[PDB]
């Protein structure tokens, strides 16, 4: 039951992992881009506050990059 619970426009918003385009990483937060259709959906959530689901999508990027 663990999924991305990022904060959109100052409010909790949930999005299926199936609608995930790119999961980038800036400083101490996670700036990913999900497919909301209407536009380039962008979500931001603290890495320590990142749900297992989204936290696993980062481990495959901070091992051969960072």
């Amino acid at each position: 039951m663990v999924k991305v619970k990022f904060k959109y426009k100052g409010e909790e918003k949930e999005v299926d992992t199936s609608k995930i385009k790119k999961v980038a990483r800036v400083g101490k937060m996670v700036s990913f881009t999900y497919d909301d259709n209407g536009k380039t959906g962008r979500g931001a959530v603290s890495e320590k506050d990142a749900p297992k689901e989204l936290l696993d999508m980062l481990a495959r990027a901070e091992r051969e990059k960072k």
